[PDB]
């Protein structure tokens, strides 16, 4: 009873005073999106985050939704390796799904609890100008961020609105590709110096092994990636993290998205719920 | 020949002064959409458009692009009699067609000559709130539109960006509907009572035993419908002409979206190339 | 753990979009200023409110500061009868007292921990104008308020400062009158059109007997005096907060100054722990 | 024909971009202020140059109605020798025909066509501060400009108002010189950093030859003035056209004062009809 | 002494603190315009009043300079019948004295006193409109004032500007009309609802047989033009200060231009040293 | 007598010009606080000085009222040699009666005329932040100025207000202490760097065998506590007004306070009445 509500508020409250009015850059990966309670209890967290003062930012990946359409669609898995390739037929359906199925399904959602979201992709504005990635071979139109053109983000934000981006770039000949969604959550928090920026995974954190790391420095995290405690596809993700940090972005929290109101606890309370990147005081 | 830039300016720049910092509502058809070269002259218009100080607001509608995905997708029609009916699935398509696919095709061609397009959708901030069109019974998710909400227009127009909307609509239930591209863009207009509403159709405009009338007034044109000189499709364009006009837009342009250059000649010149309605006045 | 977390968080964080820029006028009686952790998390609730966007405004009684001076001054009280007389050099001691001893010892407090409070009263830019109070005869500088300039408190409040207002007020003879602290906070609300006005007491609030009613409404408020239900100095409280209410106040809150962060946990949760007096919606 | 209001247009619109809200000086000289027609066009370009958002400033010259205004009253035009003189007999009389006849003419004209014109000479606030001219003995008070203080100018154009400037200059003993309205013209410019000055001559402008020159540059063009192309006075001119240029003005413009709308042509279309000179920079 | 400066200032001072941002119309007459030593004065009051908040508007006259002028260019003054008469020949000259000359002397003075004036007449924006006079047959091009057009004054005075008009009008067709500078500055009052109107004239003021009048109000002063008080050419003047008086003017003064620094002790001392005209209301 | 009036106002209006908007830091002591009849042109002083546009800011000692209330107290005073000792219990009667009483009366009188004055004190909002002045070893709570935070004030002079401060200051553990209010003047002018501080003592200025002084440098002042002239508590003063002047002040005065309208003599005259202390200059 009563002691519990004075001590949450005391804990959260304090945070409701440094956050106000900064800007929160959510990456909506996989998992929180699967169960039902944590897809509702994640809409419900980013509308707290809006009523506290909070600007968020929404970016999604895509999914299901794609693997479908192509099969339906009659199309077959186009190889160079490295990898599948990307070739026009493709980008056209992963940009529609994307863009028309998944990226809009978000806004309804949010739009349904008094979010104002509205969205957008990186063509909008040419919010993310991108490029051929290479680095495999010419596999299609698979790209890497060359610049973010957040003017459309502040006009949003600015007016109350929360933006929902799909991950799709637009390259100067005009043509548009594919981009990892970290990668694009990543580079918009940067090109914002946001405070924030949060990523969603199918784990808890960083776990230095049975336990988790409530805390660590970018350098601690890439320590962690030499010395081979960070494996799989959570690699990639740290280093988004440690990326974003040394970027100007305040701090990056890796959480579990299967958790309800991860972004909720992880916000609000002075230990968190999942693993948290931050350049020390110095 | 200097006598010619003369008379053309002497003719043009009146109407740079009275149309700066005015609104304009667009509805983007299927002709100007169909040829390169009515579509290239067109990008080219709103560009100008923009750089005499006018405000362009875009509209568009689909046709084959969404045809053609019915197809490849194996999705069969189904009447509830009186005509088609966009079913649960059918909506799902016809939503990705417009929002992922031809409305970001449309930024893509303004942003690659400086108009600084965003592609948002009636689902966007509840632009569009619509509830299911009940007069031609139970047709599935087409609808008629409740209300609209400009804010998220205003905030875009007064940063310098340009609106390309999709004709898709939110119910307060939360399912999306498909609303037609004249009434939205009449609907949007007179919620913002824009200074014009242009309709690019594939012909000159409101014709009458094979002669094209170049001015009425809301009257003249009901007695048209009346007179039964307006026929099939013109009958609800006049119809929107005719509604927008009392309700606030300045006047609105039924021009041929085939004519390359139609909207520059038709705002730039006294005599206009198709029909334009609007009040009398001094 | 964890769900007590939730669950208080979702009860509160709403009231923060709500009350987020509103004036909350609060009284300090008696009772939360005698033990002492009552008096720290009194403090502390202040900053929070503060931390949250709501501007607070504090209005302070008097005491066992004044008894006293009023000995070791070797002054005996004087009476005419209803009451004990205020002349001139007792007026100079209670406005001295209260000024000088009383508001700025919690302006010091609040100072402590960030609130940014700037102590003044009555005579301040004519905040409270005042006049004699007849109803029981010249019984000296007693007063009743007669007009309130709320300018500088918007002044204030609108750069970030806590006002903390001692109850003395200023009549056109340019002399001084003592002002019962309970009304002077009532008209200080009432002329700002406040959210709120809290006043702090030594119960947990209004008794239907042996129970605490959690809300009211003026007319509910009123019969239970006429009734006799509400007796005693409660009588004077709930009678102010009726006022307050009818003269355009947001809403009273009555509550125990003797329970720790009884503020906190009034404002923050739905069920309160005081009563509630207020108009219905209708 | 159609294409050429398109080709007109897709000139003339672009320079209506980048020219809005900019500053151009324009001399009106002895040419076009002569044939009725040539007078008539003049006034209708200078408005249309309003119209599309451009900020025209006016500096008029002199010349017949002076010399008509000395001997009828009674005195023959002074000499001593350099060229004639203006002793403070001579002076007052020319700033009379200058500030109290010709400039008037100009502004009741173009408020005839809602120019918003207001005229004022370099004493007014004291735009030109002049210095008794040396380079020439002492030919009486002609002066040369020592300071321009656009503060007034600016005021003026920012209030949507034409300034049509006398070149009478004010000097440091408040006494009034005479001044070459060219220079004083090319001063300005400079002082306001203008985007432009045109100065209208008896003749197309520079000659090559019979053949006319379209553009130049400061270092070319005085070369004209070396090997002996630009001859008589026409280099007076040339060289008040370098002076302004390299003193900031974005470019300079020689045409025909005859040439009926000379200034509409020479400013929407990209070949001009006169000569201009300008730094290298695309 | 000590106790003249603590008495002038005490007086003074408050009459600083309400024209602080004020408008004076001020009608520089003949007689303040001869003596050396008067003229000294007033442009030194002028500046004065602008050191002290308030906005001066000056409005000056003829007289002299023109008749001199008349002849010395070979005409008489011509005659028909009701008075003189001003053919086109006679205003052009008209016009070229009281804009060309005069209006020059007065701005060339203030500027160098730092009065930042600036001289326009009535055809200046169209400030002053009007219509051939009638009421005396057709005495030439003499004129009424139709409508007065202070968008140019407010923007001179709101950029720290002393406007010095010129009595010429401006006719609907372009043509010039001389107009009383009385009345001019009687009408400018009017039409900015300016708080003062100053008339200097030939004499102390209005004298109630030898006896100075000190205040009178709009009804009293028409009396004694009635009972024969007022006479001469004092009747002229006394009319337009009941028009402005009537027509918005705060308050009208009538007062000796020959008394040195009139201006200055008729506005700063509570006795004035000549008539004012105004309404009731202390 | 005319003559008088023309000649106060040609010496004063020009410094109510350059005084406009400026802030005057003024620290009233006890001479002019002593005699009704200083004190009485005092308040009317200030007064004047918000009507010509300056924005006072008072700043008062104690003296007669403090021991008066020790007396009447049974206070004794107690010695830790160098000289008096501010304890726990004297500071509290120090901070009441200077806070609770004399600040009051300030602020009563000044709103009896206009000037719209609100009394803080040292600790609203830590104007004036203080530890223990430690040179005459541990004499109590006796401060001196570690930081002056200006923004209260700032607040308060934009909205119009005139601050009455009270000498006392905070320390950052939390206990008041007792500062030298013409220090405390001093900190707060040099804080704003204000145009002027003016000190209120109960001699005419900075004596020198009898003769006293108009103008000095702060050189020419240091060498007057170093040659032996300045003796006694004049020391702490011009020492005040070196540091002052030295830190941004523009100028200080000290004049005699038990002078009528000794400040709107030094004010609004050339010569002035007591002694300006400022730097050389043009
Ligand atoms: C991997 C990454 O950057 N993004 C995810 C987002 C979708 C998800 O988590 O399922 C992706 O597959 O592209
Ligand atoms: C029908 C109508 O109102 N609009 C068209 C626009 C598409 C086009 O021109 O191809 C539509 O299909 O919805
Ligand atoms: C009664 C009331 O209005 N105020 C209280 C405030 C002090 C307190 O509660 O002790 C008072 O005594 O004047
Ligand atoms: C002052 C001056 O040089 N005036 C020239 C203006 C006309 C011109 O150059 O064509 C003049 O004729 O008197
Ligand atoms: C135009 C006009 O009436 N002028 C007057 C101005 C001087 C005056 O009234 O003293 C004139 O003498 O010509
Ligand atoms: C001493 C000094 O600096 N100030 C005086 C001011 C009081 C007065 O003038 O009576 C003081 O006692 O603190
Ligand atoms: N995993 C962690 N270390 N979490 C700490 C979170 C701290 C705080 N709530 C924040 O948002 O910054
Ligand atoms: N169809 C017409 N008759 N059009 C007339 C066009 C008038 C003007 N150019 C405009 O855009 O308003
Ligand atoms: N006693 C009560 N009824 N309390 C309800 C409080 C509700 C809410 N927290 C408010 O501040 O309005
Ligand atoms: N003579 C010329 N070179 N004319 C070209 C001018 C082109 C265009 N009017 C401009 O101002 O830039
Ligand atoms: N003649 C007079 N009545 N003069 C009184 C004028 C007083 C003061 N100068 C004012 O403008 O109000
Ligand atoms: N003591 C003096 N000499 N004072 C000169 C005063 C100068 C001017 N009146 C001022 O206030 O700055
Ligand atoms: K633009
Ligand atoms: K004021």
């Amino acid at each position: 009873m009563r002691i519990d509500t004075v001590n949450v508020l005391l804990e959260a409250l304090p945070y409701i005073k440094e956050f106000y009015g900064k800007t929160f850059v959510i990456k909506f990966g996989g998992s929180a999106m699967k169960q039902e309670n944590a897809k509702k209890a994640f809409i419900q967290d980013i509308i707290l985050l809006k009523y506290t003062g909070i600007k968020p930012i929404i970016v999604h990946g895509g999914g299901p939704a794609i693997s479908q359409m192509m099969k339906d669609l009659g199309i077959e898995p186009v190889f160079k390796n490295g990898h599948r390739v990307t070739d026009e037929k493709t980008m056209e359906i992963v940009e529609m799904v994307l863009v028309g199925k998944i990226n809009k399904e978000i806004v309804m959602n949010l739009n349904l609890h008094g979010g104002r979201a509205v969205g957008i992709c990186g063509k909008d504005s040419k919010l993310i100008v991108a490029e051929k990635e290479t680095k495999h071979g010419d596999i299609g139109y698979v790209g890497k961020v060359k610049k973010v053109n957040p003017e459309i983000l502040h006009a949003l934000i600015e007016n109350d609105y929360i933006p929902v981006i799909a991950p799709v770039g637009i390259g100067e000949d005009g043509h548009s590709y594919n981009i990892n969604a970290d990668t694009a959550a990543a580079e918009i928090a940067k090109s914002l110096m946001a405070e924030k920026l949060i990523l969603l995974t199918d784990v808890d954190g960083v776990l230095k092994d049975g336990k988790l790391i409530s805390t660590l420095t970018p350098d601690e995290a890439e320590e962690l990636i030499r010395d081979g405690t960070v494996t799989g596809g959570m690699i990639p993700k740290v280093e988004c993290a440690v990326s974003a940090v040394r970027g100007g972005v305040g701090a990056v929290h890796i959480i579990n998205g299967g958790l309800e109101h991860a972004i909720l606890l992880e916000i609000f309370s002075r230990k968190g719920i999942g693993t948290m990147i931050k350049e020390l005081e110095g």
